[PDB]
């Protein structure tokens, strides 16, 4: 599997991120059992990344591209679209399916 996108709150339904645009998001990352491992909200600062530059995992590149500006959505990302077999030891276990709560605040 790749990334499943499941809406939490609707965006404008019209403006979707394109290649080279900077996405401004708030996010929370959890393991499949629900343990949080990362969150921009706990730092109280939105996270920015440029679509297509592979600054984020593949599930983010292809999942956030499906979101409209203002939308909050749940991204469920299989390990191939994620940290894979290796994971990130001490943070992300091997072969880990990840669940992200992502809100697309604006595009820059």
């Amino acid at each position: 599997m790749g990334v499943q996108v499941e809406t939490i709150s609707p965006g404008d339904g019209r403006t979707f991120p394109k290649r080279g645009q900077t996405c401004v998001v708030h996010y929370t990352g959890m393991l499949e059992d629900g343990k949080k491992f990362d969150s921009s909200r706990d730092r109280n600062k939105p996270f920015k990344f440029m679509l297509g530059k592979q600054e984020v995992i593949r599930g983010w590149e292809e999942g956030v591209a499906q979101m409209s500006v203002g939308q909050r959505a749940k991204l469920t990302i299989s390990p191939d679209y994620a940290y894979g077999a290796t994971g990130h030891p001490g943070i992300i276990p091997p072969h880990a399916t990840l669940v992200f709560d992502v809100e697309l605040l604006k595009l820059e």
